[PDB]
């Protein structure tokens, strides 16, 4: 059983760019997110499920802003704070951070132990941020993820 | 509760170098390994518990070889194959790979869902390899980790 999610680098001016997939599978310990990506900025990047099945940009403060259509971190249990993948009182969408290798590719899978069934993440989006993720809202909100670099809709 | 493991970059010629710690804690989903490391080569590195509570080098083919005193991947259930952190018929010491950031530091924690109690990993060693970890013995043995870059003894 798997879900293949098509991911794009987001660029409301010059055009979104295909960068590959993230394939979601079930393990005995929770959902596994296996990237097969290329063309992304190298680094450790915040990686979360967001609430809406959208990667569209939205206007904010006069600027068409990448990925805001996805809404916020998926938080169906109302934890109302950002945390660790293994933290029960954190947003359910908080995944382990995504490692983009030096050359822009990403293949290292990560486990979300609080997500147990594929159908639970359908109708949401997966987001890759420009910044990292310290799994806290301190000192920066939402782990320091900042802007939205790439995204896919989980169908 | 936690175990603080001192980690050194291994160099049998010029001398080992202190590179920080890995702190092991218990979560409701298994053991969490939180690095606070510096001075390591940037990249995604294989990260495993090895059998012996040793990081000493050993002679092989006329060469004092870094970290061989630790022995092989910890495999108390006798899986006899390298695999994923969430794979029950893989070596129990198979952890998620460790992300060393571009500047040589490492702070991103990783979860080992098959490890449940701190006492279970006492008396072993934790190893950071020069290569990565594709979580298979194909195409390269032991995930492609290759040589032993840094190590600590879990006590
Ligand atoms: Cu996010
Ligand atoms: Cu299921
Ligand atoms: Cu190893
Ligand atoms: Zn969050
Ligand atoms: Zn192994």
């Amino acid at each position: 059983a798997s879900i293949e999610v098509k991911v794009q680098q987001l660029d409301p001016v010059n055009g979104n760019k295909d960068v590959g997939t993230v394939t979601i599978t079930e393990s005995n310990y929770g959902l596994v997110f296996t990237p097969d990506l290329q063309g992304l900025s190298a680094g450790l990047h915040g990686f979360h499920i967001h609430e809406n099945p959208s990667c569209e940009p939205k206007e904010k403060e006069g600027k068409l802003t990448a990925g805001l259509g996805a809404g916020g971190h998926w938080d169906p249990k109302g934890a109302k704070q950002h945390g660790y993948p293994w933290q029960d009182d954190a947003h359910l969408g908080d995944l382990p951070a995504l490692t983009v290798l030096h050359d822009g590719t990403a293949t290292n899978p990560v486990l979300a132990p609080r997500l147990k069934h594929l159908d639970d993440v359908r109708g949401h989006s997966i987001m890759i941020h420009t910044g990292g993720d310290n799994h806290s809202d301190h000192p920066a909100p939402l782990g320091g993820g900042g802007p939205r670099m790439a995204c896919g809709v989980i169908k």
